[PDB]
């Protein structure tokens, strides 16, 4: 239905498409005029044989192609102008909306596929609309102006010619639907074979160790020609179109002549007229064949568009007006909370009632498959609860927005998303507001982070492109901790394991970190034999519920499943 | 230059190309002929005005169409076949080559890049090479065959057109140079700006939790404005071209029309003749416009041809020849071997000296950066040696042929893969098969595997394709260990532990698994307390250069890294 709802996005800049349309009717007019005013020499300059008009006409045709060249140029150009900021409005409103998503409505997608959605889907509805529209209005113009033009000379010869269209029409279209069904078949089975090769190519390792070089060759070998097989299918019924696409049309150009013999057995017509009808063959056939594809497509623009709408109308999470609220480092308490990714499909939490204070360090225990990064989606609230009020001061879950949640709670990037610009824009965006370089760049110096900035390109001013990466990675997590410096950091979530990072930078990242997490809450998966007792609070979470809590001397002597998970995972 | 590297692989089947070509040439000739059929209408069929000439030509033109029709079909079908053959051959060559690529060549690679390459790679070089041909000779053919008509009538009216045609040609090559300008750095733009939006979109976890909506504003809006203005860069420059190139024709026409009516003021030709000469002019316009194109277009297809050659640039790796091996366990021995994925980059495995008896579980207690998951990579020869010797019972590193290492090496991976075939034919790969279905069935009986095999669609015979989607990774390993019966898998790596699976079917399998691995050397990823004190060994390695081998608690009193990895791993 999109075309009916289509216009509002398009509306204001229409005048671009207006000079488009006028240049377009003029464009066809340039064609059928050149064919018109080409021949009247042939009307006269041979039989009449006068050289006055003979030198007249060359200049008029070259001027006419002046009109056609210019009208083609600025025409297509103003089409790409209007389509230009059309697709701007679309692309970016799309964009702000698709980060108006809850997290999974991102997560099913990947950066790549979803960017395919933006670039090639808006680039799609673009190329669809514009291409189709210009074929339909433009070729409509050629066929009518030409047509009536045909009337300007022999009227009965005209109509008995315009017997042209119908047969061509339904014939080319039925051919096209032969093409649609075969396009289906080769497309589907094509995907199946494509994935077949995909996965064999995914299996080379095991292929080796089992010694199946032959089968992997030969079992796929027929598949190889198998694809080729359907290859010779698609081209065949493809190329047949033209073959059985001219006959009928040619018959028309055949037909007319005998029929144009009939008033010319009784002496109908001049020559110029009989010549202008050949120009009706080819010149009239062009906008017809075109019509087919033009229309058969003006639907594709329909398809991709309405899909793009499907992704457009999705839900962006809401508020009553909430927050900023009373701001503090706060006590972030799980209160009998339960939350599941969906409720019905994958259930997650059970009744977590867990008390965190303001300023005290806290650790965690758990396992993989317990959603240790989901607990983020508890407090950093990638999603809300299904159940129970995470509360500081009994602060209702829907009287706190993520807004000064995330500004009243913060994180240490498991890996940092960077922006390509003076990376003081990344590190300084975490709630920037005309802040001085002293305590953040000192957060390089004071927190030991200085080693990865002044040592590196652009000195201390750094800016690079390509995902801002060039800084050293783990130390770059210390820059994440540097935003965490800017934060007046109320609460902290992060993941620091015993798995990996480089050495002096390791004990200096976690110890200098120890310098920058001072007096402020901690959250992680508790690992290292250093941090078991140090972080002043611990918990177990089991299938999304917390059995037992307290620092490792509390729970060590407490004999629960805490020590169990502690040893069986870590 | 490769064209005669590659073509001599194309030689043998070309005869279809031959019938193609002759169809082509005579296609052009058909076009020309009907153009000649123009005039007798006017200058004899009319100037005489006889129902004869004007009653004999319709049938000849409709018959002529056919020549071009059927012909055309042969060309489309001929090329399709050559593609399904030319490419297909080069394909099969590629697949042998690429399965010949050890894991490194896929350490630089991916399935979509290489996979999509095989299809696109060969699925391209064939296109532009071919379409290049049919155009260049088809068109040259149109233009040559047509000359006879123009020259056969007016020789000098021709020549004054023939000095011209190369001028149009340099006009379209200079146009070409402006365009290829637009096609040199604009791809650079697309890449860089896309990648910008890419990171933008992937990181809305960062933007979200930090509130970058208003850096999304001016950020994505300026990346926008440059995105659209990039757009009308592309379409601007790209669309000035035809608006000018074409127009130059008139300069060619008007020149012929009047200034070439100066030979008809001085007795040039007749009426009809001049009429046919026009359409020879335009019928010249098309192919000439097509030949410079075939140049760049050709250089386009041969370039892809040599990315395909970039594929062949690699070696499918070789050896001197070594064996016969004896099939048994003995004592599998690491001898001081050295490896890193690239030589100097990732420290992985260096001076690895170890030996294992039959039936002895080898636990992996070791820390990443020493390459625990990396170990088997050598001894299954995913990779080959930097230094040292892989040996059992002093079996020379150079007396064991890589092929029959693949033979006597055994595995059950932490992952799994299948071969398209019935639940029993999937597990019919190992051992090349050829055996009966009796104790492979029973091999599944002891494997705990039967129940999710047989209860599945098609009973015990289960037919589940694309490698049986509904059998889980652990399941497919399970049955695949029945394929370790078909192999009697002598020397084994695996993961069954607290790492990844459901623990009920974990101990269920590994009970049956271990019952099947008995009487043969076996290794494990060490997590469970069951195995760590059940395994007759536990080994530890420092950064690929081993600290520890031997029995469990006698190095639990090592006072070394052993008890360490018991505290910070378990």
């Amino acid at each position: 239905q999109t075309f009916r709802r289509l216009w509002p996005t398009i509306a204001p800049f229409k005048a671009g498409l207006i000079v488009a349309g006028v240049a377009l009717i003029l464009n066809a007019a340039s064609d059928t005029f050149m064919l018109s005013l080409l021949k009247p020499l042939l009307d006269d300059g041979f039989g009449k044989t006068d050289r006055s008009v003979l030198v007249w006409m060359p200049l008029v045709v070259i001027g006419l192609m002046i009109l056609r060249g210019i009208t083609s140029y600025v025409s297509s150009y103003c089409i790409s102008w209007v389509s230009g900021k059309v697709v701007m409005t679309m692309r970016r409103r799309l964009f702000g909306h698709m980060m108006g998503m809850p997290v999974s409505f991102f997560d099913k997608q990947s950066t790549g596929t979803l960017l395919s959605r933006i670039t090639y889907d808006s680039e799609q509805v673009a190329s669809s609309s514009s291409g189709a529209l210009i074929t339909v209005v433009r070729e409509g113009a050629s066929i009518i102006g030409l047509f009536i033009m045909m009337f300007y000379y022999s009227w009965q010869l005209s109509i008995i010619l315009i017997v042209l269209a119908p047969i061509v029409s339904i014939a080319i279209r039925v051919v096209s639907k032969r093409f649609r069904n075969i396009s289906k078949n080769m497309q589907n089975t094509m995907g199946q074979v494509t994935t077949s090769a995909e996965q064999m190519l995914k299996g080379h390792k095991e292929v080796l160790i089992f010694g199946g070089q032959e089968v992997e060759t030969k079992r796929f070998d027929k598949v190889s020609n198998r694809m080729r097989l359907q290859g010779m299918k698609m081209v065949s019924a493809s190329s047949i179109s033209d073959p059985i696409i001219q006959l009928i049309a040619s018959l028309a150009l055949a037909f007319v002549l005998y029929a144009a013999s009939f008033p010319s057995v009784m002496d109908s017509l001049t020559a110029g007229t009989i010549t202008v009808v050949f120009s009706s063959m080819i010149a009239l056939m062009r906008p017809l064949k075109s019509l087919t594809n033009v229309n058969a497509q003006f639907q594709r623009g329909m398809a991709a568009c309405q899909t793009l709408f499907t992704i457009l109308d999705s839900e962006q999470e809401k508020d009553e007006g909430k927050r900023v609220i009373e701001r503090a480092t706060g006590d972030v308490e799980f209160r009998n909370v339960t939350f599941t990714y969906p409720g019905r499909d994958v259930p997650a939490l059970r009744n977590i009632n867990l008390k965190i204070p303001a300023g005290k360090t806290v650790a965690l225990v758990g396992r993989s498959g317990s959603g240790k990064s989901t607990i983020a989606s508890l407090i950093t609230r990638f999603y809300d609860i299904d159940e129970g009020e995470i509360l500081m001061d009994g602060h209702d879950l829907r009287e706190y927005t993520l807004a000064s949640l995330r500004n009243q709670v913060a994180l240490v990037s498991q890996n940092v998303h960077l922006f390509n610009d003076t990376v003081a824009n990344n590190i300084a965006y975490a709630r920037t507001e005309q802040y001085s370089r002293e305590q953040i760049e000192e957060a390089a110096r004071m927190a030991y982070a200085m080693d990865f900035i002044n040592k590196m390109d652009n000195g201390l001013d750094t800016v690079i492109g390509e995902n801002g990466v060039l800084l050293s990675g783990g130390q770059r997590q210390r820059i994440a901790i540097a935003r965490a410096l800017l934060r007046d950091s109320p609460i902290l979530i992060l993941d620091e394991a015993t798995s990996a990072l480089d050495t002096e930078s390791e004990r200096a990242i976690q110890a200098a970190l120890d310098e920058l997490q001072k007096n402020r809450t901690s959250l992680v998966i508790a690992h290292r034999l250093s941090t078991i007792e140090k972080a002043d609070e611990i918990v177990v979470v089991e299938d999304g519920v917390i059995v037992e809590r307290g620092t490792h001397n509390d729970l060590l002597e407490h004999r629960g499943v805490y020590a169990q998970l502690h040893k069986m995972q870590f």
